[PDB]
């Protein structure tokens, strides 16, 4: 028993980060497996309603906070070795006491800022590694808080767009 959508932290971050990159027009090679994979068709109105909420809400939050996540980015510095180790330290502080919708969204936005940081210099591919770590930690901590407290749909119900 577990819904019938097929939610996946990996796919959620992939879609979110994708739009973040598309904004600039950088064809992110996320789906290296471009062999037309139409298993059960792309149609997924189920998890679709949640995607728009997370992607739209996430960006909405970051927009409300001009100086916080970006300002700190300067400390993150650029490097493929420390990048991985520096990422955890950032998400670790986000959820130090307890998790919440507002916190989840925050981390989500943070990951994108970092994934793009690499592209700023010359590490677009790094965007893939970022989404990977985000899915590990997200599910390592959030998935438990989200699933235990309803699930992905729980948030969409709370932040149900005007009518739709
Ligand atoms: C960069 C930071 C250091 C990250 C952590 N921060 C937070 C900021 C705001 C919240 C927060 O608002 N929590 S909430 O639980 O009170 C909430 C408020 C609003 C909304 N959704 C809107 C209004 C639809 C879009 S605007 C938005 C989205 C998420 C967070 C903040 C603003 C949701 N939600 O999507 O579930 C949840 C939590 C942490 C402070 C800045």
């Amino acid at each position: 028993h577990a819904g019938r959508t097929g939610y996946d932290n990996r796919e959620i971050v992939m879609k979110y980060i994708h739009y973040k990159l598309s904004q600039r027009g950088y064809e992110w090679d996320a789906g290296d497996d471009v062999e037309e994979n139409r298993t059960e068709a792309p149609e997924g109105t189920e998890s679709e309603v949640v995607h728009l909420t997370l992607r739209q809400a996430g960006d909405d939050f970051s927009r409300r906070y001009r100086r916080d996540f970006a300002e700190m980015s300067s400390q993150l510095h650029l490097t493929p070795f420390t990048a991985r180790g520096r990422f955890a330290t950032v998400v670790e502080e986000l959820f130090r006491d307890g998790v919440n919708w507002g916190r989840i969204v925050a981390f989500f936005e943070f990951g994108g800022v970092m994934c793009v940081e690499s592209v700023n210099r010359e590490m677009s591919p790094l965007v893939d590694n970022i989404a990977l770590w985000m899915t590990e930690y997200l599910n390592r901590h959030l998935h438990t808080w989200i699933q235990d407290n309803g699930g992905w749909d729980a948030f969409v119900e709370l932040y149900g767009p005007s009518m739709r």
